[PDB]
């Protein structure tokens, strides 16, 4: 199986697999069952921003999600990436839908990593119809209104999964990275599902079979 | 396979499986490859003390090892016990030797856990038939607990593994705990002593002498 470190923006509580009873953001280390979560007052139809940061000095992964004019949701956790991830990885964005659904629209994505010094930076503020520096998996598509649609849209569809990975491998392991993305999750359902994640993976990571819904396109099961 | 959280006092560097290049203390969460380590200035033949603490407020596992009039060695790490361990556990001490060897002698051992429901035990002496301990492998009692095999002349043996678990199951989440032990390692020494928390049915995995400390079935 693939090795995954991720930050999830989990819009749909699946309390049967350990997710708190409310929308939450969490840090996922080799399992969909987050090591730590924070309540997320998710806003249907508004543009939100997510910011992820890591350094090898304190070796803590930290994330914050926000909308303009509202309090943000943060979470942080100890993790030594040398133990969890291979030395070279692939960075990406993942999303899914299940029974319930929502748009998983990405309007912008930036990433910076330094390994001290060698560095990689990319910034997307728009996405073209053939964005050759992204590897699109599953249902993900680019270029409709200049955005990245991680899951299928006609209006959002159910039982969809998709992801977009930066084309180049990244040398992940002082060592550090940051990622930022903007997203629009809209849904006609009064329950949106399921969510978006920023992830870091083995270079040859692919969508696990049966990873729609509560598995976010990241994991082959809920273990 | 068992589920293990442990504090290791690692006397022998196995750099081929990620242990730093010096004796160290480490926090192990479901792998012998420590999540975090600190350098440990181990003192051959001198009684040492280890203290381990955990609370569900900050959900951090901490540990300190020291000797009289020396600097201590300390390590801490975020651990959410609910998503690592089963709800009921046993607690114990484990040790091993390999191609290099040491005595792994425990002179006292205490433990406290609160959830209020509470459990506490304190051993400042061990008897020959210590009915509230489960002895696994080469471990023996009777006033000390000898985790690994010591011959009749008092010299340790290689290729040995042994554990002692408290007799009752322990309710570890539904939260805090503390453990202390004192030990005497005499010998290059190998391999170390751990305090661990396990599934209730845990037993020494086959082939877990040497670097695997009696805890883990492989070095994954
Ligand atoms: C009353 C509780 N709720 C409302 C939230 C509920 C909803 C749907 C079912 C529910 C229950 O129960 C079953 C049970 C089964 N069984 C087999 C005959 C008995 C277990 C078959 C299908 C469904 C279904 C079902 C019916 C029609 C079409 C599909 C299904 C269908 O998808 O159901 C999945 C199996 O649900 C079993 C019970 O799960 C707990 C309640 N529940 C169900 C769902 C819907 O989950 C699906 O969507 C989620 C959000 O997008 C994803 O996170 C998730 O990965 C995904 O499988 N959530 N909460
Ligand atoms: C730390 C220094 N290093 C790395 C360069 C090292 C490397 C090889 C040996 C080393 C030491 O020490 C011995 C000692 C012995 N003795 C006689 C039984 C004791 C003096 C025999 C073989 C070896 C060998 C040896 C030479 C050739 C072929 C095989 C081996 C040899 O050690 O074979 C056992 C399997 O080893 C594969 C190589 O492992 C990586 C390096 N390293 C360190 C050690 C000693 O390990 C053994 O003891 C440890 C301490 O109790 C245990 O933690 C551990 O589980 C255990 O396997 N092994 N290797
Ligand atoms: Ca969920
Ligand atoms: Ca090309
Ligand atoms: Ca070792
Ligand atoms: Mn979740
Ligand atoms: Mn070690």
């Amino acid at each position: 199986a693939d090795t995954i470190v991720a930050v999830e923006l989990d819009t749909y509580p699946n309390t049967d697999i350990g997710d708190p009873s409310y929308p939450h953001i969490g840090i996922d280390i080799k399992s969909v069952r987050s090591k730590k979560t924070a309540k997320w007052n998710m806003q249907n139809g508004k543009v939100g921003t997510a910011h992820i940061i890591y350094n090898s000095v304190d070796k803590r992964l930290s994330a914050v999600v926000s909308y303009p004019n509202a309090d943000s949701a943060t979470v942080s956790y100890d993790v030594d990436l040398d133990n969890v991830l291979p030395e070279w990885v692939r960075v990406g964005l993942s999303a899914s839908t299940g029974l319930y659904k929502e748009t998983n629209t990405i309007l912008s994505w930036s990433f910076t990593s330094k390994l001290k010094t060698n560095a990689l930076h990319f910034m997307f503020n728009q996405f073209s119809k053939d964005q050759k520096d992204l590897i699109l998996q599953g249902d993900a598509t680019t270029g409709t209104d200049g955005n990245l649609e991680l899951t299928r849209v006609s209006s959002p569809q159910g039982s969809s999964v998709g992801r977009a990975l930066f084309y180049a491998p990244v040398h992940i392991w002082v060592a550090s990275f940051e990622a930022t993305f903007t997203f629009l999750i809209k849904s006609p359902d009064s329950h949106p599902a399921d969510g978006i994640a920023f992830f870091i993976s083995n270079i040859d990571s692919s969508i696990p079979s049966g990873s729609t819904g509560r598995l976010l396109g990241l994991f082959p099961d809920a273990n």
